[PDB]
DNA sequence: GCGACTAGTCGC
DNA sequence: GCGACTAGTCGC
C-alpha cells in the first residue's frame, strides 16, 4: 500500500488525518477493523451457525457500504478513553523508553477490506495498543492478572493488528489517571499463530459472504467511497 | 366495538387521537398489546411455571392499572421514527401500492383487554407494520434475510394484530432513508392459525390471572381510566 | 468499636454525616457493604475459580483503595430514592407504628473492613431497609409475591445488615408514590444463622485476599483515608 | 424444575 | 469501554 493508492480509491488524503475526524471515519467504512474483529472470529458452542453478534457485525458493515454512513456513537467511557489517550502515550514512552510514532490507519492488502488503527508504531518495531479504562475496576483487573486477564476482544484486536501489519509483537498498555500510584502497566504480546491461522481461514470467508450478500441486493464494495 | 363504547369506558374520544398523544398512551394502559405479546406466549423449557419475561410483563401491566402511569418511550428511537414516519408511509403507498388509512388503536372485543395500534390499515384489507429502524444494521438484516430473518417478537406481534383485528394478511415493512437506494423493503405475512390458537388459550388465562392479582390488592381492571 | 475509633483513622466526625454527603462516601471506600455483599458470597458452579461478579467486586474495592474515589453508579434509581426518602419513611412509621432513627453507617468491628448503611433503625430494635423501586413493576413483584419474591441480592444485603449490627430482625419495605393506594408493603426478615456462618467462613478470607492483592502492588488498606 | 452463575448482546 | 439485560448452562 501507499498513501497514494488510498487516494485513488477513496479520494481522501491520509497524511493529513487525525484518529477521530471525519476522514478517519470514512476510511473505515465497510472495512474489517481490529476493534471489531472479535465479532468475526466469534464461534457457536455447537453447529456452524454464526452467532448473533457475528451476524450483527456482518449486517453492520453491509449497511456501512450501502448507506455510506456510520451512526455516531458517544458514550461516557469511550470519551474518557479518548480524553486520556495522549497522557497514556507520553507516560508509556517515558517508562518504556521507546519513541512512539502515531499511525493513521493501515490496511493489510490492495483489497482494502481489512485494517487496523494502531495507537502507535514504536522505535523498536513493536506496535502499541493503549487502553484508558473507564472503570478503575478494570484497570485493577489488568494491573494484577496481567497477560492472563486481557479481554479476549482485546487480544483479537492486538493479534489482528499483527496479522495486518505483519508485525511480531505489540505493546498493550493500560492507564488510569485516578491511580495514586501504579497508574501505568503494560505487557508485550507476541504474535500468536493460532490467531494468524484463524484469521487466514475466517476473514476471507467473511469477506466472500459480504460480497455475495451485496450482489444479491445490487451493491458493490467501494460504494461507500464514491 | 365502536367510538361510543370507548367513550363510555375511558371518557376518551378516539377520533381526537394520533399515534403518540397523551390519550394514545392512556388507552393502552393495562392492555395486552401487540408489541408486547411475545412475553405473554413465552413458555418454559419444561413444565408450566411462567418464564421471567412473562411475570415481568404481568407485573408491568398490573402496575399500569394501579398507578395509571405509562412506560418511558425511548425518545431517541421515536424522534427518529416520527421524523420519517410520513416519508415511509408515502413511499410504501407509491410502491406496493395501496391506500393507507390511519388506525389509532383497535380493541379485539368489549372487554378492552387486548388491542393493537397498527401503523395503518390498507385498502386491500391488509394491516400494515411500517418501521423506520434506528439502525441500518436492522434494515439490512431484513432486506437480505426476508422474514425468516426477523423476530421471535415481530412474528408474534404481527399475528397478534391479525388476531385482534380478525384480518387475514399483514404487510411487514422497513424503511431506511440512509440507504442510497432501495431503502424500502416489505413482505406480506399470512394469518397463521397455530398462532391464532395459541392466543385463544394463553391470553384468556393471562387475563384471569391479572384479575386474581388485582382483586388480591383490591383493584379492578378499568380503574386506570377514571 | 466507637464513634472516635473512626476519627483516628479517617479524620471524620460521624455527627455531621447525612447519607449522601461528601463524608458519607469517603467512609465507604474499600469497605465491604451490604448492597454489594452478594458478590462476596458467590461460589462457582464447579471448581474454585471465583465467579466473575466476585472477582469484579474484588477489583472494584481495590480500586477504591488505590484511587480513593468510587464512580457514580445508577444515579437514576438513587436520585429517585432520595426524593421519596422522607415520605416512604413517614408512611412506614404511620403504618407500622414504630419510630425510625436514621443511622449514617455501621462498621462490624474496629477492623473497619465491613459495614452497612441502614435506611433506619427502629424503636422496636429492628433495622430498616426501605426501598423506592425505580419501576412500579418491581413494586408490584414484591406486593404480590412477598418474602419469596425478593431476590438473592436483597436477602444477602439484609442478612449482612444483621451480621454487621448483631440484630435479630430487619424490616424489608418498598414504597411507590405512583400507586393510587397500597403504595407500601413490608415484611420482617429474621436473622438466618446459615447466612451468619457463610459470612463467617467467607468474608474473612475475602478480606485476607484483598490484603495480599494490595501488597502485591505496594498499597495498604487504610490508605484511601488521608 | 429451580436458581445461581456465565456468556453473550447491543445500546449509549 | 462500559453496563443493564437476558438467554443459556449446570449441580442439585
Ligand atoms: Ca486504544
Ligand atoms: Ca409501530
Ligand atoms: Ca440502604
Ligand atoms: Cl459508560
Ligand atoms: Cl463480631
Amino acid at each position: 500500500m501507499t498513501p497514494d493508492i488510498i487516494l485513488q480509491r477513496t479520494g481522501i488524503d491520509v497524511r493529513a488525518v487525525e484518529q477521530g475526524d471525519d476522514a478517519w471515519h470514512k476510511l473505515r467504512l465497510g472495512v474489517i477493523t481490529a476493534s471489531e474483529v472479535h465479532n468475526v472470529i466469534a464461534k457457536p458452542r455447537s453447529g456452524k451457525k454464526w452467532p448473533d453478534m457475528k451476524m450483527s457485525y456482518f449486517h453492520t458493515l453491509l449497511a456501512e457500504v450501502c448507506t455510506g454512513v456510520a451512526p455516531e456513537v458517544n458514550a461516557k467511557a469511550l470519551a474518557w478513553g479518548k480524553q486520556y489517550e495522549n497522557d497514556a502515550r507520553t507516560l508509556f514512552e517515558f517508562t518504556s523508553g521507546v519513541n512512539v510514532t502515531e499511525s493513521p490507519i493501515i490496511y493489510r492488502d490492495e483489497s482494502m477490506r481489512t485494517a487496523c488503527s494502531p495507537d502507535g508504531l514504536c522505535s523498536d518495531g513493536n506496535g502499541l495498543e493503549l487502553k484508558c479504562p473507564f472503570t478503575s475496576r478494570d484497570f485493577m483487573k489488568f494491573r494484577l492478572g496481567g497477560f492472563e486477564a486481557i479481554k479476549s476482544a482485546y487480544m483479537a484486536q492486538v493479534q489482528y493488528s499483527m496479522w495486518v501489519t505483519r508485525k511480531n509483537a505489540w505493546y498493550f498498555a493500560n492507564y488510569d489517571p485516578r491511580m495514586k500510584r501504579e497508574g501505568l502497566h503494560y505487557v508485550v504480546i507476541e504474535r500468536d499463530e493460532k490467531y494468524m491461522a484463524s484469521f487466514d481461514e475466517i476473514v476471507p470467508e467473511f469477506i466472500e459472504k459480504m460480497d455475495e450478500a451485496l450482489a444479491e441486493i445490487g451493491f458493490v464494495f467501494g460504494e461507500q467511497w464514491r
